[PDB]
């Protein structure tokens, strides 16, 4: 089917706790995918103000380990919960991608998640200004803008909202793309 063919592809490439326990400040993001209509989307946040780390931005949950979290995938499962209400029994962690070096000091560890089809986002206004879906298909034919350096732009059908993705998020989001996407009959 749909979700295991994607499950399939992911476990091809997951690093697994390899780079775990080496002594970097460590944050953990979740990648969630969710089937509507017939096909795979992910689920982002715009930040808000209020926040430490990337203030308004559009980004994944996530945030920092504490010493509650039994490893790094732990992180990401209680920051998405603080973060916009996805509880436990609704996700399944499918693997781990390839960490992202930040700042010579840290280290964000990447979980891809499968949300369950009755999950409802429910956005935390204390961290949260807005939830908000793409379809996976859109990052393999993005609408790019140059600020030089790549910007997509995602204009939302449903009420003709814009939003701006870049960075380690829309380099993350392309990832998830080509891993379940390329190479597929129609
Ligand atoms: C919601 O999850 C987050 C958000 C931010 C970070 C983060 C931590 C240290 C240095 C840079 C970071 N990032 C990564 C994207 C932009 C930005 O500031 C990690 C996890």
């Amino acid at each position: 089917s749909m979700l295991d063919d994607a499950k399939a592809r992911l476990r091809k490439y997951d690093i697994g706790g390899k780079y775990s326990h080496l002594p970097y400040n460590k944050y953990s993001v979740l990648l969630p995918l969710v089937a509507k209509e017939g096909k795979l989307h992910l689920l982002f946040t715009v930040r808000s103000e209020k926040l430490r780390r990337a203030p308004g931005e559009v980004c994944f949950p996530g945030g920092k380990r504490d010493p509650t979290d039994m490893d790094d995938a732990a992180t990401a499962l209680r920051e998405a919960q603080e973060e916009v209400g996805l509880r436990p029994h609704q996700v399944e962690v499918v693997c781990c991608l390839v960490p992202c070096l930040i700042d010579t000091d840290t280290l964000i560890t990447p979980f891809v998640g499968l949300i369950d089809h009755n999950f409802q986002a429910q956005p935390n206004p204390a961290e949260v200004k807005d939830v908000f879906l793409v379809p996976l298909a859109y990052f393999l034919h993005p609408q790019v803008h140059d600020q030089i350096n790549h910007i997509f732009e995602y204009t939302n059908p449903e009420d003709g909202v814009t939003y701006q993705i870049k960075g380690m998020t829309a380099n993350l989001a392309v990832l998830v793309a080509f891993i379940i996407l390329e190479k597929k009959p129609t």
